[PDB]
């Protein structure tokens, strides 16, 4: 429910996580232990028209949790998580030889 | 792979699709053979820089083709396609025994 | 797991249930969404008392549930249902070449 | 062919068997040696118009032979058969510790 | 024993059957129910040489039989069909949404 | 794929190959090394226009190629070839114990 | 939960049972119907820190019923059962030919 | 297979570990390599005599060998190890966020 | 290595092995208490010609032992044994319901 | 299924065959096409009466058929063939490098 | 195609690569951020007569690169790496608990 | 496991081996039977001494046997062998139909 990517360019750490049709009310990213980052939620019920007919239902997303060992402890202060297009974005600032024998 | 709903209204039959980190410039939706809904486009990949250093990589990249057959009798002309939150929603608009023994 | 049959006679397509030890109380037959014929009921336990012993269980019991789609055109109204022996039986009323080259 | 049970109350030992649209003339309950039920039989050709089409068919039943040894040797005349709603039944008369170390 | 290809050009429905080594006496392509074309047959034996030795035997060809559901009831007599180089040919002569959000 | 038989006669060993749909002129039969049987060709795939449509594909095409090691003592320079009704036929001329006890 | 062993010593059955960490309070052994030994019970929840970190968790033990039938009718006050070390103990008191041809 | 729990206190690692049946004079708990922790010995076979007859063996019997990696700093001269029921312990002294973007 | 079979006639029980190539001095066929047949044996090494080329070899028998429990306490001096054409063969002389409701 | 070992003296090709329980009579030993050593016959089933019972029935009965391809300078005539003690033997007569770098 | 040990004894890291018919000028040893062993390369094509016929082909090697993580950053210029006899060698110079219960 | 190549060049039969850490004093190239090249010898695993420590192994040690059927008229007296580079070498000597239809 939470594919997730994890890139490290010179100036951060950027965590990408495809939540399609999700709110912000329903996700949640958190930092524990210091060097923790925690991607967790669920999707809510879409409140659309109670008695429609179902013909086919792929997208079927639930409750997850998500963490991540950070190689230094963050300054969550400094942490940026921003929600756009389905896609969670969490950016945490950081601070030859010779053969022969 | 795009995830895809099918759902039905009294006044029409409701399409959705998990299409996160998708703009609308990058997606096609319309109807071939006359009567066949066609939702298509690409997820392109952030490519990026040698400078970068990637960690964990789980979501998917490229192209994504659906094709549903609509009814020999759907309002073709008042197919509308909406995209918001990663998740685009196409509107297909519509035309007891007692036993004995 | 109620097993049917559904075959066509010139006058009705005639479907076939073997429903063993179900009284035509605990049995359901009908017609949703004006042209899908469903059956269902109930093959109730008999729990009975802890007295008993049992050297053998084969079985089966519970709800079962089973759907036809019958045609755009047929008489909805004139669908009988029969149980008879452990079997049950709805009676839907309908509506060479030359090689050579 | 046949599911059976076989259920031990106090009284007696009960037997069912689901032969649903089976005639009476189709199954055979013997004993052998003293002590051995034996159920059998053949659910005949439904002599159905010859000619009809067959959509589906998953009522596929056939021949069939089954055996149980008795705990004790039973008394034939007394042993009891009925054929009812697919069901067939025979039924058979019959005559804390302490912790420490 | 009867790979098979069905195209649909604009003008007919072309139908091609891998048949090598078989004489038109033991192919039949036939028309049932107005529209559902039938191709069966059988290999015959190869009258060759009998005594000889057989090393190795792949080509093991026998009875088959094959249908399809014409898109329309097809005009019988204007149904061709030739056999050559040991494939089977049958031909059946026929009569942008913008996205919101 | 071709499919191939083995036979021997008397007077030599026989080779058959279903080959459908080929013309003599895509088919190529040799003896390499002086004493290895080459059966090789091509099945050329009809691709059209885009105004056809395929509804079913089964049969292959594209290049094929057999082998056999004939007798060193084989009539290499006698060795004949036909192709007729989808089979090819390749003609390689040739040069009780009592019990004790 | 409860690996088992069965010895029969000329003087009697004796059972062992391993329950690391279980309390004989937690355990039962019990005779039913004359001949049939049953070990059953279950290790509590250690009360041990309500919020230490859980590294890894391997010991992981759940209820479970054990039967065992006697080859005779055991005289229950005899019947000795001792925990120790782990180990669950129960004792249970009892009272050539020529070739040729 | 000896069976062990992996803890964390605020004051120490926690091991347990499963080995009921185990004399303390047969386990073996040390530090090896400055910093890895060792549980070894052997849960002796009760081979007996002949007279004996085995009905029913699942308990084990042998050699087992644990390893854990302690911390750099952790108090390898204050290690404790206790075992009593079968159950050995060793105690190893030790020196949210806003979306919207 | 000892495939065998077990009959009984109503005069005896007669028990068969293949045993090819095996001598009587390599077979044993004992008595346990009182109803267990007991057959085992070896095939010995063929003390043929030490330095023969062994091109195939699949006849590979070996040490083995078999038990069967007797309905009846055998008179072992009255249980026969012979061996004959690689068969050993142990003789052991011994001493409907109406369908309605 | 008929095993037989294939051994090679400097005299000649020698075959055993595990036949146990077969008569000379109902094996056949013989040379096809010149140079195909064939060994075949059948392992009569003792079919008996119904007075008899079977509790285990592990040998096999029927046909068996073993084919060796002897050299094309086989002393074809001098084939001798032997059975004994359900074995039987068939006798077909026959006509350091120093590492541099 | 570079199966490889890894040895520590105390004065150094020795690992070794089974390069059989590999030069110098294909293989590779490199050190990378510090502590990075990397060995790379590519048996070159055996410039061997062209037109070989080639009965069997077992070795067949390719590209492939191989990375180790060093426990200390390594003084590059005191890596020594030798090829010989098939074999790639790269060395690098480093610098009772009493149960209580 | 050594991988060895055949192939075959106008004037004799070659055959390759990688045999990596092997020294000729290990390797052994004989003719066996009178036609049977068989390449053996030991891959000697290095023991040492236990000061050392293994962190991977992936490099096999042991006996390697191989063997190839040469030409009943193959310069038997006139086999090469040499070994460079982890690479063993022996040289073994040696002594259009157009389609109709």
């Amino acid at each position: 429910n939470a594919r997730m990517d994890w890139k490290e360019t010179p100036e951060a750490h950027v965590f990408k996580a495809d939540l399609p049709g999700v709110k912000k009310e329903e996700v949640k990213v958190e930092v524990e232990d210091g060097n923790v980052l925690v991607v967790s939620g669920e999707r809510t019920k879409e409140k659309e028209d109670k008695n429609d007919k179902w013909h086919r239902v792929e997208r079927s997303s639930g409750k997850f949790v998500r963490r991540f060992r950070l190689l230094e402890d963050a300054k969550v202060e400094e942490v940026k998580a921003g929600l756009e297009n389905g896609v969670l974005t969490v950016t945490v600032p950081k601070a030859a030889i010779q053969i022969s024998g």
